[PDB]
């Protein structure tokens, strides 16, 4: 019972593959009423299969996280879909390296927009409802880079460092109208490694030596943190962000 | 499925009142067989009829944390009744205020041996038993003094940070064992405020301005907590510490 | 000699009053030769005045950080003033409070664009001339909401918690050019606090109470800090944050 | 001025070699009076002679920072040659690898009363001292184990993660008495690194891959970080921790 969400209604953005993906049918299996979103509603087919597998309620919509309109208009068009709205789970992130003598306006941009003044709105909407109704759970994605910084994905950064800024901050503001606000920073998973970067082998055996699980993490290794993060097991739990990152950070 | 711990065998010390009776119980809930310690046995007989509720076996032992030869034996002893041994709670904690002018070799001794090194030395002993067999998950009690410090809680605050970075190289070092190292540091806790200090009425209103939440944690705030560490649901976190404390250590 | 830096030159940016003046004019008693920035010429007459009656040079331009052209030729322009630059102070920010459910885009780009954007690219303009000659140093001003959220700051507490993020990276990716990168989090500030926010009497008792040293910083209480940041006596530090705020985030 | 130490009355434990060595002489140099301990007073011949190169006093006596005892009237006997005492450098350490399922009571004590308790009594004598004057300015040693865990440095990860710690609540309980309490975390130091551990070559080129600098500490990466933590340049910085590690925290 601790860990149920049953009739709880959730929405989790950009979440047509991935960790999205996984978190959002990992909310349907614990009992959630889930609405997911993407650019387009095409993508979301896996997504909404996997979900409508669990015998729940899947609403899907397409957004543009960087429309602060689609933001607000979006979030409330899943409320209706759900009949209510008390998870969120901020998602929608672009990846990016670039040497930072190299990144130009319009680059810096789409990074920030995106990964995190698109969280804020996303959650500005949903929060508002939240407050309306009984409250609610808002999980935010970070990022190692949230902790440590890595060379050539300094816009990235300081996105995924201001979001978990923004997870303190609505969390001390929120708490208030019984709104918890937490984030999740994945490590290296497999599902997020597409990127061509990440074939480089010696990158490979380099990050595993720093990782004590000397692994990538696996769809189970982030779904049950984040139903954790929305369950009355972490309701004393607010503006934190864990890990989750095979020991990587308590690592030398 | 993710969160169950049916047929793990846990050890939680210090466990006949407060926070170590909360997370206890919550384990045998959970599922688990449970061996509970304290000074003496017949302190746990709330904690063993709490937990017999659960249909579950519960084996209770004496054990001071303070003599390393009881952190093995009483260890060992506790495996045998339950038939085996993978997960450990280290509970057991002296709590003091003292003015560090006024802090003697014994208080200092008592206080550390007591909070940190007998934590250290359970660990080591329920370690090389889970390292024997498939692994396990340790969970230790730290305390906001991790993080920021309190005036005449020094010898306190020293133990408590210094249980952390034990939490962070043990998760490191053990890993490769299928070991998982994790801690829960408590904000304030009503059940943990027994001491003639907390009701110091003007302290209370202070500390609550500091909690987002405006409200000391009850035992439903951190029994789920340890749980979620112990299980499936926390495969690829090790080495990071969960605070539950209302978000204070996140605001302002 | 440790400390020392004649010779040096320096670009401190949002410089006509408050912390930012106090650094130029701490770096000029250093020994550096500073050029400052501010929306208007008119304004730097202090900041210049103070400057030259430490003998050095003085150079003083228009600059809005928001426009990310003006980051970069006016970065370029105080170069040619000073002959070359090797230290950057990003200090300009735009300060706001606003319940966040009242926040619309406009406002989160004043703040964002001011105080995490602008940083970014004035960084990278400094490092480019930095990398093309022999390296230098970057103090960035971050905040105590680079730790902790304060409620109705959320976008204030996301650029400054961003801008950490962008210190780490940047140390990180840069070091190899031998250009260091360094933040101050300054905690409050009597230069700083001129909002009619900070009189609330109330206010004053409360925050003086989280501050082991019961009082608000002075110019003295950062200028040296910077300069320190700056200095050989600092060239095994990088990616790092020092909080000079009176005790406040050590203290519960 | 800012940075000058002329007058101040120093004392810096376990300071025959290495960290503790290069810090007493750059005191000396800054202008302070210094008090240098170890085990043995003929293992301080060649810090004594650096210092007397400074033109300035120094007082040298043997201390065992595990007897209580010594760590009082020892402190106490520097101050009566110095006339006084108003800088504390806790450097006294001994370091240590164990695998952690075979470190026995023995070790542990050694490693924790040499580098924790040591330094909590010789603050505890410091402070008082300070106390009863004008006040003063104390420095503790931590480490990268103070952040992070090494596998192996069980003991020794607990000493420095409790001392920092320790640093933030005697901060925050001693700032009423004008006492300032702040740390230096070392990272990989030459003059450290004298173990036999340390030439496994594989060993060396993976630390320095991990730090942006890529290379390791030297005495000039130090000395200047402590005659800042105690200059007024840092009067507004307490409980603090000041990492110097070529960015190593920082990076990925
Ligand atoms: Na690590
Ligand atoms: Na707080
Ligand atoms: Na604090
Ligand atoms: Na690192």
């Amino acid at each position: 019972p601790i860990f149920d969400l049953s009739g709880r209604r959730a929405l989790v953005t950009g979440a047509s593959r991935g960790i999205g993906q996984s978190i959002a049918v990992a909310l349907a299996e614990a009992g959630a009423h889930v609405a997911v979103t993407a650019r387009t509603v095409e993508g979301l087919a896996e997504t909404r299969a996997l979900i409508e597998k669990t015998g729940r309620r899947a609403v899907a919509l397409a957004q543009d996280v960087r429309d602060v309109e689609a933001c607000a208009s979006v979030t409330r068009a899943a409320a209706e879909g759900l009949g209510g709205l008390d998870i969120l789970v901020n998602n929608a992130g672009f990846e990016n390296v670039r040497p930072s003598f190299d990144v130009d306006e319009a680059l810096w941009d789409t990074i920030v927009s995106t990964n995190l003044k698109g969280a804020f709105f996303c959650a500005q909407a949903a929060g508002r409802i939240m407050a309306d109704a009984n409250g609610g759970a808002i999980v935010n994605l970070c990022s190692l880079t949230s902790y440590v910084g890595i060379p050539t994905a300094v816009p990235y950064g300081a996105s995924k460092s201001g979001l978990l800024g923004v997870t303190r901050a609505l969390a001390t503001e929120w708490a208030a109208h019984n709104i918890r606000v937490n984030a999740i920073a994945p490590g290296y998973f497999r599902t997020a490694m597409t990127a061509g970067f990440y074939e480089d082998e010696d990158w490979q055996s380099r990050m595993l030596e720093k990782i004590p699980q000397r692994r990538f993490g696996k769809e189970s290794d982030i779904g049950g943190v984040a139903v954790f993060l929305c369950s009355d097991a972490a309701a004393y739990i607010t503006g934190h962000c864990i890990p989750a990152d095979g020991g990587y950070l308590a690592s030398i």
